[PDB]
C-alpha cells in the first residue's frame, strides 16, 4: 500500500490497571480507523503504563507499586494481550503497542506490531533501559533491532533511548526502513531540572531519526492526567518532580519536517498525518547512510541478530 | 490458586518398616489437610527412613541394615505407594514425598509430587548422592531437574546436596519455579565434627535456594529418636556420631526471609506458612537469576533432560 | 604458601573523597601487614565509598552527589591507584580493593587484586550491578569470572549480588578456586524492610558460596557511620532508609564454618583467620561441583571469557 | 515365592536314544521334586546327549551319528515333549531342560523353561553355536534372550559360552533376572589340551556370571559314562580325547559364592542349594551393571528382541 | 614385538607416603626390568596406597586419613609422576601405574601405561568407583576405555570391578585388545565374611576377562603389610575386617589358563611369565565376542567415547 | 567393454605360506595377462590356502594348523595385498581373488575384485561359512551381496555354496549381474562318500548359476598337490578322505553351456574363454529371473544391504 494515513496516539495509559488500560487502546484503536489511519502507535510502557515511581522516590517508596507493575504487566499472548489483537482485525488497522511485557520473573519493556489481519508481525524488548528503568526492567537482543515487511511497507520501532544509541538506530537503517515508531514516555519528569528527559531533547532525538534514517517518524508520547497524580505524588517535595501534562507527541516525515497538527501539553488525542513512500526518494536524494552516504572502507556493523538464551536443550 | 497454606513435616521415619512408614505418612497428610494446608512436604528418604549406617559404620557394619532398607525400599506404582496416592486424594492436598525407590535391585534417592486428585505429577530420582550415600543408591539424570505446573503454581523439588549443586539449581530457576520443596535428613549427624551435615550449613543452603530462585522453599527435615538409636547404636563409640533430634525443618519466602515458626531440634511436628505467588513479583525485583539479573552474552547452561536408559530395543 | 593468616576489612569509608579514601586504605593494608595477614580484603565500592543516595532518594534527589562519586571515581594506574599498589609492595601484603572504577564515561563496580610486590594481579568489573545499582554502573565481562595462581594460591573475587547467580559462581567453582573475597557493602539498607539487602541474606549467600565451593571466603563488609549520614540523611523518611553500622564482614573456611571471631555491628576493625591450604582436600570430600559431585552428561557450562570492545579497529 | 530349594542336575544323558532320554529326565525330574525342589535344571543338548563326535571326528567320521542325532532331536510340543510337559506337572517343580531342538531341516541347541502347572513359560535356541557345534546347530534370535516373570521370579536361561558373550548377558541382565539356569556340556573333552573347554574356565564363566549379575547360577552339567565312550571311542587317538567323567555341576548365589556340595568328577547325581530371592538385594550393594554401577551416558546396549522369520506371507 | 616377558606386580605400597611410594614403585619397575620384563603392571590405587579406611570405619573414623590422602595423590605430569616416567625410559621398560590421581579438587582411581620411552601412551579414570570407593574418588568417561597400540600389541588397562562391567569390556573387546592390565586392590578386606571382595571371585573375573576377550590378563595385586595394619587397625572390631596379606595376583594366557606360578597370599614378589600374541590366533578358534561369535543383528554397543569437560569455553 | 578373454585358474595354492602363495598369485596374474585375459578369476580361500584339516581331524588334530592359518591369512590394505593389488596394474588385468581374510581376531572366507587400475572395486567376505568351515570362519552381511559396474560390464561374485542359496543369488540378479566369479575350493574331499563336496553337484550348482542369471561364470578351482597332502595326510584313516588333485575349473555362458577347454582333473591350469556381453540378450529371451519371468506380485525379497558393526560410537 504506497499511500496511507497514520496516527500516534498522545493519551494518558489506565495507571497500573491492565485491563482499563486495554480497554482504552481499543477505543483509541476504534478511534484512530475510525478517522481513517492504517496504523495507530501507542507511547511507550502504555500497558499497564510507565513505572513513574522509579523517578519520583527510592526503591522502598516504589515497592507499593512494584507487585501492581508486575500483576498488571501484558504477557504475549495472553488473553488482555489477544483483547488488543482482535481489535487490530476488528478495525483493520496496523497496531503498534508500546507495554510492560513479563516472562515468568523478569518484566521487558515491550512493544508489538499487530497485522491487519490482527496477528503478530513481531513482538519486542528494549535493548537497554535508560539508567533508573534498569530497576524495572530486562534487555533486548539484536533480534529486537529489527524492520519488518509489512502491507504499510518497512515498518520499524524503538523506544525513547534507542534514538540517542548510534549503532541501534544504524541496525535499523541497515534494514532500508520507510515508517518507524518512536515510543516516548510523558516528557513532565523532571521539568526544567535535567535537559535529557525534556520534549525539547527527545523531539531532536525523534527529529533527528527520521533526517538521519529517511523514514516517517511517529513519535507517540504519553501524558500524566490529574487523577494519575494522586495515586503517584505522596507530599509536595514531589510535585515538581512530575507535572500534569508531559504530552509532546509529534510525526515526522524522511528529512525531519513535523507533518502533525499540534496538541497542547495536558491534551489528550491523536495526531494524524498523510504518510506517502514515495517522498522517500526524495528525502534520501541529500542523506542515506547505508547507501551513497556510506563509507564500508571506513565504517562497518557488526551486529549479533540472533535472539539470546539463558539454557540450551540437548536434543536427542 | 495463588494463596494457600503449605505444610512442612519434621518428623522422626518409622525406621525402616515401610507399613509403619506408610501408615505415618498418611496420619500426617491427614494432619497437614486438616490445618488447611493445600500441599505437605516431606523429608529426605522418609520412606522407609534415610540410611544412617552409612554415617556410623563400615559397609561390614552397615550390613544388618541393608536387606532391610532394599526389602522396605517404596516402588514406585507398587501398592504401599498407592496408599499414599490415594492418600492425597482422601485429603484433597499436594503430597510431595521422600523416600527410598527400588528398581530391579538399585535403590534411587526419590520423590515424588502427587496431585489433590490422588495422581503424580512426578516421581523423581536425586541426580547424584552425597559421598557416602553412593554406597546406598543409584544416579537419577536430567528428567529429575523437572519443574511441573500444578493447580499451585510451577512447582519442583531437589533434595540435601542439590542445593549446594549450581547448576542442578540453575535448571530449576530458568524453568521459572514458584514454590520448592528442599527435602533434607536429620542434622543430628557428626555435630560440630562436621559443618557440612550441620543445621547452619543446609538451612544457608535452603535460604540461598530461596534467595537465589525467588520462590517458596519448603525445607523439610527428618529427625531421630530414642528408639530409633536404639537399632542405630550399639556403643560408645557410635553414639558420638549421632544425636537424638535433629530436626530444623525451615519454610522460606522467595525473598530469603523464614516464614516458620520454630521448633525445637527434638521435637516432632508440622510447620505451616501462607504462600502468596504475587509476592514473588516483590522479590524478583532485586534479582532474578534467568531474567533481569543474568548474561546470556556470558554465561549459558547445557542441559540434557532426557531420561537414560541402559537398553534401547529396536522397533520393527 | 599453603598455610597464612588473612584480614577482611569492616571500615567506614571516607565517603566521597577519594584521597581520605585511600588515605584510610593505606592505614588498613598497613594494619592487616602488622597483625601479621598475608591477604587483606576490602568491601564493595569502597574507594569512595558505596552510591547510598540510589536507596535513598529518586535520581534528581541524588543529583548532587552523582558529580562527586565521577569526580572521586578511581581509575586503573590513577596516581591515588599507584599509592595502593606501592602500599601492597611496601608491606608485602596481597590487596583486594573493592572501588568505584571510571573508564569514559562510565563507573563501574570494580575490584583489584594487587600481588605482594605490588602489581595487580587482576583488575576486575562486576558482570551485573544489582537492580537499582545499574542506575549508576556499568557491566563487566566473563573476562572478570577470573580465577588467579598466586603465591596464596588459586584467588578470585566476586561482590554481592553475584553470590546470588548461580551460573557466576560455577565459573570461578570451574576454575579450582582455593580463596575467595565475597566483597559486601554494608546491611543497614532497609532493616527489616527487604530481607535481600540483609546481613542474613548475605552472610547466607557468602556461608553458602565457602560450602557450594569448598574455597575459604573472605566475606569483607562496609558501615555506615554518624559523620556519612549527616551527609545522606536529611528527614525522617530517609532515617530508617539506612542506619548506622550494617557491618557484617566474616570469614569462612571450605567447610563452610565461620572462622572469624565476632565483631559488633557498629564496630569497625578487622577481622582475621588462620588459613590452610590443605583442608580444602577434607571439605573436597563431601561436595566438588567441578569434580565428584558433578554430571557432564547431564549439565555443563557454556562461557564467554572474551572482553568486549565497542569498537574493533581494523588492523592496517 | 521368594525361599526354596533348587536342583542342578549331574548326570550322563542316554546318549542317542530319545525315548530312554525322557524316561530318565523324568526319572530325574521326579527325583528332585522328592527332594523338596522347586526347581530342576538340565545340562545342554542333554536330550539325546551332547554331540560329542564333532570334538572326536572329522565330519566323515561323524556321518554314523547325524541321523540318529536328526531321528532323536526332540521337537517342541511332540509327543515326547508332552511327556517332560506332563512330568513337570505331576511333580510340581519348574524343569529347565537343555536338548538338540529340530525344527524342519535344522536343528539347534535348545532349551525349555516348563511351569509349576507343567506348560512351556519359554522354549529358547541359543543365539550362536561355539565353534565346530555350528557344524550340527542354527542360531537363535534375539527372542531368545529373554527372562520371565514365574512363581519363582526372574528366571532365565543360557547355555555354554553364551556366558562368556558380554552384550548377551548385559541383555539378560537388564531383564533384572534373579535365577538364571546356566547349561553345560562336560568338561572332560580335551582334557589339558584345550583350557576354554575345561571345568576352571567354564565354572568360573559361571561364577562369573552369578557374581556380574547377581542371581542365583544353576549350572548343570552333563558327564560322560563308560556305555556312552563304547559308542563314541573306537581307536587309540581318541582314547585321550574324551575322557569317563567331566560333571562340574554347580550352583552359585547372587555374590558369586558356590552353594553346591561337591560330588565327583565321575558320579552322577543331583546338587540341591536353598534358594532365597531376598539375597539378591545384599549381593545389588556391591554391584548392579544396569543400575546403580552402569552408566548410560557413556554406554549402551542395542537389541533387536524380534525373532527370525525367512519368509513373510502378504494377507489380505 | 611378538613374544616378550611380561611382570606382574605383587607388593604392598609404601601406604600414605608418596615419596616412599614413588621410591617402591621406581625400585620394581627396576627389579621387572633386570628379570627381562618388557613390561609391568601394578596393583590398584598402589600410590600413595589403595584406601582402606572406607573398608573398616564410617567416614567421621575416616577423617584423619582424607588430608593424608589428597595430600599424597598423584597428580598427572607432577616431579613425582615424571620420576615414574624417568624410570620407564630408564629401565626400556612399559609400566602400567595404579595409583590415587588428584585434578583439581578430586581424587580419581586412575591408571597410566607409559612407554619404554619414558611418556605416556595413556592416563585413564575409572568409569565408576566400587560402591563405598564413591566416597572417595569421582568417575571417569568413555576416552578410559581405551586400547593402545604400541611395541606391545593392542595393550589397555581396566581396575578391579570393571571386569564385573560386561559393556565396559566389550567397548575393550571391541578395539580388538591383544594384552590387558586387570589392576586390583589386596584381596584381604571381609575375609569369608564377603565373597564379592574376595580373591576367587576376582581371580575368577580376571581369568574369565582373559577367556571373553582373548587377551593376555596381567592381574597385579596390592598386598597388605604388618606396617600397613599398625597405621589402619586400632581395635579387633576392625582387626577382623582387613587381614595382612590378600596378594594374589595372576597372569593369564588367552584362553584363560593361568601362565603364573604361584606366590604366598602375604608373600612380597613380582609374577612373570613369557608371553607370545601369537597364541591369540588359537584362542580366537574357539571365541572372538566382536568377530565370528558375535551376533550384530542381535546385539551391538553404543558408546559415547568423547572426554567430559564441565566447562565449555566460547572460542573468539 | 563389451568382448574380451576372460581366465579361471585351476592351481594348487602355495598352502599355508602367505608369501609364496603371493608369488604364486603374481605369476598366475601375468601368464592370465600375457593371453590377452581381461580378467583373471582365484579359487576359495587360495591365499594362504583352504582350511582342509576341518575336513580330515577334529578341532584337536586341526590345531596344528590354526596359527598357520592365522598368521597367513590376508589382511586387506596389508603389504601382501597390496603386492597383488600392484600385480593387477603392471599387467593390465582384473584380478578376482579368493582368500582368508583377517580383520582384527576373526577369520573370513573372503574375495577381492581389483580394476585395471589396480585399485579394489570392492572387497568381499563370504555371508555364511558351510557348516564345518564355520569353525574357521565368521560371517559376512548384505554389503557382501554387491555387484559392480567395472570396464568389464556388471561384475559380481561368490563362492562355493552361496550358489546354493536362492535369496543369496536373486540378491545377485537383482543387480543385473553381466559376469560372475563363482570361487571354489578342490573337489578332491569325500570322493564318492559324500555328493554335496563332489564335482558333479558343484559344476551343476555354477552351471545353474549360469542358467538362472544370464552372466558368464568363472568358476575357478583349486586342486590338492602330493606336497599340500604330505602335511595334511599322516594316518592311513585320511588317504582316502582327501586325493590328489580335484581341479574342475569351468567357465558357463549365460545360456548355461560350458565355454572352457577341458582341463584334467591333476592338473594345474589356467582355463579361458571369449567372453562376449552382446550374447547374454539372447540368454535373457527365455529366462530372467528378475524381469519378464518374475512375478513381483506374487514373490520379492526383502534385503538388509547395510554393513554390520558390533560398536557404534557417538559424535558430538
Amino acid at each position: 500500500k504506497k499511500q496511507y494515513k497514520v496516527a500516534a496516539v498522545q493519551a494518558a495509559p489506565a495507571f497500573l490497571d491492565l485491563e482499563a488500560g486495554v480497554a482504552k487502546a481499543i477505543g483509541l484503536i476504534a478511534q484512530a480507523a475510525a478517522e481513517g489511519a492504517s496504523l495507530v502507535a501507542f507511547p511507550e510502557a502504555w500497558l499497564p503504563g510507565y513505572p513513574w515511581w522509579i523517578w519520583l522516590d527510592s526503591p522502598a517508596g516504589g515497592m507499593r507499586f512494584v507487585q501492581r507493575n508486575f500483576d498488571n504487566a501484558l504477557e504475549v499472548g495472553s488473553e488482555p494481550f489477544e483483547r488488543l489483537c482482535r481489535a487490530a482485525a476488528q478495525h483493520k488497522i496496523y497496531v503498534v503497542l508500546g507495554f510492560t511485557e513479563r516472562s515468568g520473573g523478569t518484566l521487558y519493556l515491550a512493544q508489538a506490531i499487530i497485522d491487519d489481519c490482527g496477528r503478530v508481525v513481531a513482538t519486542r524488548r528494549k535493548l537497554k533501559p535508560t539508567h533508573v528503568e534498569r530497576s524495572v526492567y530486562g534487555e533486548g537482543d539484536g533480534s529486537d533491532l529489527a524492520v519488518h515487511d509489512t502491507t504499510l511497507g518497512r515498518l520499524g520501532a524503538l523506544c525513547c533511548a534507542e534514538h540517542i544509541q548510534p549503532l541501534s538506530k544504524y541496525a535499523m537503517y541497515a534494514q532500508h526502513e520507510q515508517v518507524h515508531i518512536a515510543a516516548w514516555p510523558s516528557f513532565s519528569v523532571y521539568r526544567g531540572a535535567a535537559f535529557q528527559l525534556s520534549a525539547q531533547a527527545n523531539n531532536a532525538a525523534s527529529q533527528v531519526y527520521a533526517l538521519e534514517g529517511q523514514c516517517f517518524v511517529l513519535a507517540p508520547c504519553a501524558t500524566v492526567s490529574k487523577e494519575m497524580l494522586d495515586e503517584l505524588i505522596d507530599s509536595p517535595a514531589k510535585a515538581e518532580l512530575l507535572l500534569e501534562g508531559g504530552g509532546f507527541a509529534m510525526i515526522y516525515g524522511p528529512d525531519g519536517a513535523p507533518l502533525c497538527t499540534p496538541l497542547a501539553e495536558t491534551e489528550e488525542g491523536i495526531l494524524y498525518a498523510d504518510i506517502d513512500l514515495g517522498v522517500i526518494g526524495v528525502a534520501k536524494a541529500a542523506y542515506d547512510p547505508v547507501g551513497h552516504y556510506s563509507r564500508p572502507d571506513v565504517l562497518r556493523l557488526l551486529v549479533n541478530r540472533e535472539p539470546m538464551t539463558r539454557v540450551h536443550y540437548v536434543q536427542p
